[PDB]
């Protein structure tokens, strides 16, 4: 729905069951983690010269945005978009911090639908602060490599730490495409080898949600463009040339959406034609099995008239192949 | 209609019933509000050193904006669009004054069909001038929220009032496109699942609004694009990354319109697809009752020739079954 | 047709009836007119320190042209424009003079047909030279508005009497769209309902002149473009600002012309869709009443048998019944 | 067909029949013109201060290419280019020569089929070499107004003459153009007033004639393009603004195929309607001639049953007309 | 599939059957070659002041690649990337070496589908690094063109070896257009002429097979248009003019694929109206045989009551010719 005020703090999402307060504050040596429900407990990270990463799970409390915000010196407007989630995916360069708006999908396979939650990113210092709206993420693997220091993410900083959420959301459309991909490979077949009812239907239904998913990827795609001329807070040949390999994904991620929007574009035109391929068949035996049937009826016809047998019977049996052969052009 | 002279001062617009000049001159501190039909008792505005909005309601009146137009140094052209509703929406920056034209749509849901008035804007000073042509706005949230002190209108000046009117004019074209996302939904079922007359024309009849709705947000978002690279008055950070948030609105308007006149495109393809699926069905049944039907009355047709009655039963009752069964590649 | 030659004066044009040289010359005070036939009586005002027009009616004359283009100084290339009227519109910028090309049309009504002049400008000092092929023209408002001095024609010096000729040719335009707008209009009902014969034929004539169209206007937007951000006789802020306002309105054609030519381009896909809908009406009939009728005249066969009368006629009146309830399924 | 080593002198074309060496040396006093076969016999005119033109017609010699390349220090690729005909249009600028690629076409009126030959230009100093692979060609009149001293041709120099062989070129297509509109005129009655066979493989035909077309137009519309805005040997203000009138007509060409590839693409689209109009016709009279007929042969299926008579055909004659009555919403 | 670590060292790609490291290091003198199946055997070739071309056939061996990256200072990234086939074709350069992605096709004839394998391209110095999937390419003719001393390439540099590699790679897809033109050619004819079944999804798999196709050479092209605007190791004039001559190829390519996906965008349409003209005929011939037969079994229906012979014969032989007449204006 929408709003009417002049730029206050009110949760547009409908998500209002969770809250969780998850951090993770590493050094090139160690880290902690918990799971608060308190607001203050995690405050005075702000000045931690060790990256940390203050997830907010649950964005519904509008009390808590707002006590961390102030805190943390977030403008009153760039609050308002992260709990406003009707809104295009965006980065927002600032004096202090950078601020990134992005958008994690869900596919309900059969149930052809996909949902959408609202992930917010605000990188400042030596803290990855985050946003989400309900429990549960594809973030479990990235918590899970500074969890067992697995590879090269406690060594690096904390703008890094961003590079590596974004990495990890970005990664998650590979599956939805990979859902949508063996999507089409059989609602194609549906098409071919299937002319029936709800196929039709089931075909909208996939345009309806590609265009609903491209106009995700195109800006998500932008987001890591203009990540990549710019940034303040960089560490140049350290984290640029990283996301490179990020922003190399969004690409592909809205060519290959470019792809499935292109070949079911051109889906309903291959039904329309095999269907007018069937409607003469059809068509087609019942102008034969009316063109044997109906001239002999006439023949049987006259001879019901009220005013040798095999002589009508072989005259009705030969056109019954003067027929039967001149539908050899038609066969 | 057209006109034909060098550039005076027409009214093209359809609206002759309401005439209705109303102000809210207002500082950080208190305001009034006045309804007077006198042309002379809101110059003296020109020079109060206090954010005023002089909101000039029924254009129709050429005589009236003649004279505020002469008196605030406004160019004669630039009055003359004013007038002359059927417009492009746009921003015209001057030496003194920033002039902007804006339109607002009225849906009329059921009667499939949109109504546009036409809103000027001229900032000067601390004025904030208006043309309206019929009564009632979508701005009655804003002239309230001076009205009880409510946020951060009267704490800011003059040029901020312009974006907040603005914000408040881009706002209802969230309404509109509400409308018509649940506008679609039902006429999109009425294409699946009511294969009906009228369904047509209220299909064609949508592209036809969605094409009327298009050529004036892809517009009115160049304006805040425009009122966002340059701005003469504008106190940098202040009013500036407000109407980002705007622009931004802006965008999401011309991009989930851009949805709309994506899924309406291919909409009439689902129909000719969905009804021709259905003449494949009637076309079947015509085709089976006439090759059970029409080889029989042709064997009951020669024994009526006037030249074992089980015998005939049976064999007539064996091929409709003998077809019955060849009918299964068929059902 | 077409020329061989290497850059003669050939004239291409098929109007051959007319040849009028009207000529304006008018100071901020006063002016004269006349419609001399002669081709050295108007040379003199190569000179005249005052804002000219010399208006040559019948360019198939191509001595006259060939005279006044060597005396003015205009180069041999620049002439052969002028006669050539199979030619996108253009403007050409030179050392001496700027050199316009532009096209003005009528909508022959009912007709279904549209016919094009082309109308040549050449400014230089105080001269605003003009060709065209023939008689009859919408600058009939100007030359009258420097007739009874109307306006600020006469005030303003020769660069702005171009940006006069040029608004009323552009303004045309207007109406042309107005001419289709009610065309489209009426050739729209005429798919909804109406689902004759010509219809279709009439829609493509359509498409044909919006093409025709707006492969004019494109090039003549780009005209008052080009002719906008360069200029050097300008009179920078007073003939400048005010073409702005017509290179304004040769962008809203260019828009309307693109909203037809997308409106009109999905209205042959509402035809086929209307008639796909009629076609599965007929072929229903006709799968009813033989489906009622093949079955029963089935049994009024066998019944015609040569080897209780309300007993077979209730047994047919049943059967359709099964019938006419088993379609209600379908109606 | 294609190669594979590594930058030899291979001739792809398929035209081996003609050899024959035409040479043009002019001043701006005198010139001659002879038809040596011989190779050596033009190699004297490099040092020719004066404006020669060397075509040599035939290429499938690739040894009288590899000579006459290797004496005007002609790169070994950019001979290559000159034998490779199946290549996109260019223009190569290096730091003696400048090399340009243009193919004309043969449009077989009738045998809806078009011809493509490929014509090189190497402009060095005063010598405009020249590489055709078939005899004959559309420089029939340059070479005449050079031999009768028509024009500013002979006055002017040699890199002139470059820029009246390309006119000579393009204005050929102008030609192509003319067969085209003629074509597309008839083969659009085709489809309003004449639903035949063979009309959709005629229209097939055009689109793909066409898009052959525009995909050698749109690159000989860069060459011309990439030609005016740099430019070694140019003398600026005397063969520059000569071929501004000569991409000026590049565009015009690129733009009127556009209108061909626009008109002819939803051309398909009205036969598609035009025929699905036909089908409701004769499937309407189907449906007319078997609700009179299917009815009555029922009536008068009865009354031969085996166990007044203008009572019958009165009530059979009033049926016939309930029914021509009712079908009076359907005519 | 994907993956979901850091950025470690997985192979993506399915072909885990062959592995051959073959070597060819040559000067301006001399070569030799081996097929060595160790790793360690090809490291000294790093210091190799002569061009050298480790080519490492079968990547499936992410330890071979992760010794010989790690010893020529290959970054960590840029080898997972060899690894990961399901990959956009890119040009990364860097400080020492440019990495080049590239992808290769087979397009089984009959069996319409197309197969891709991906070479990884890395030169440093004068070591062109080379990686493939699986044995056997079409870098044949150049390898041979080194062993016979063939051409250009044993006189020049390591980094025009790269430019050798990469003719002969997209030379290879001149092959597959050549296929795919004369497949066309054929699945064209299977819809002018032989309107039969699986002729549609025959032409569903050639735009799924374009779209495919056209989502790889348009990366390609990039590729040779970004390693033509920039280059460290280059040698200007000897090595960059050189594969201009294969960026111009990478042009056609996905030109001539454009062509393509631009006629085969329109077969369908094709089709769809070869058809609805074929269930014209049928249904004309229905609705004939049924205004003939129709009509006169119900004259012969009623003198078959139970309540001149030559007088109902000829005047059913009238009717029958009074029809035969009036389908005239249908035939
Ligand atoms: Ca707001
Ligand atoms: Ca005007
Ligand atoms: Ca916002
Ligand atoms: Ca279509
Ligand atoms: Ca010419
Ligand atoms: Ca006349
Ligand atoms: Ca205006
Ligand atoms: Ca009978
Ligand atoms: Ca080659
Ligand atoms: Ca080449
Ligand atoms: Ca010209
Ligand atoms: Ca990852
Ligand atoms: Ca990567």
């Amino acid at each position: 729905k929408k709003g009417l005020p002049p730029g206050t703090l009110v949760y547009t999402g409908k998500y209002r069951e969770d809250f969780e307060i998850e951090v993770m504050n590493y050094s090139i040596e160690e880290f902690r983690e918990f799971k608060t429900t308190d607001v203050e407990s995690v405050l005075p990270f702000r000045d931690s010269s060790t990256p940390t990463w203050i997830n907010i799970t649950g964005i519904h409390r509008t009390d808590v945005v707002q006590r961390v915000g102030e805190f943390f010196g977030i403008h009153p407007l760039v609050l308002e978009d992260i709990l406003n989630v009707h809104q295009r995916p965006k980065v927002e360069f600032f004096e202090n911090y950078v601020f990134i708006v992005l958008k994690m999908f869900t596919y309900d396979k059969n149930l052809h639908e996909l949902e959408s939650e609202q992930v917010s990113l605000i990188l400042t210092k030596n803290c990855v602060l985050m946003f989400q709206e309900k429990i549960g993420d594809v973030f479990d693997p990235v918590r899970e490599r500074i969890r067992y220091n697995r590879g090269i993410i406690r060594k690096k900083r904390a703008d890094y730490l961003l590079y590596s959420l974004i990495d990890a959301l970005v990664d998650d459309y590979f599956v939805l495409l990979e859902k949508i991909d063996d999507e089409i490979d059989v609602l194609e077949e549906e098409v071919l080898e299937r002319p029936e009812k709800e196929t039709v239907q089931r075909t909208h239904q996939l345009k309806r949600n590609l265009v609903e998913l491209r106009k995700t990827i195109w800006p998500l795609r932008e987001v890591l463009s203009s990540l990549y001329r710019d940034v303040p807070p960089l560490i140049e040949k350290e984290t640029v040339p990283y996301f490179r390999d990020v922003y190399d994904h969004t690409i592909q991620i809205a060519d290959t959406v470019e792809t499935f929007r292109d070949i079911v574009s051109g889906l309903l035109d291959v039904y329309l034609s095999s269907v007018s391929n069937k409607t003469n068949e059809v068509m087609k035996v019942l102008t034969i099995i009316a063109t044997i049937f109906m001239p002999l009826t006439f023949i049987a016809g006259i001879y019901g008239m009220n005013f040798g047998y095999p002589v009508v019977l072989a005259v009705m049996g030969v056109i019954a192949v003067i027929m039967v052969v001149y539908f050899k052009k038609k066969k």
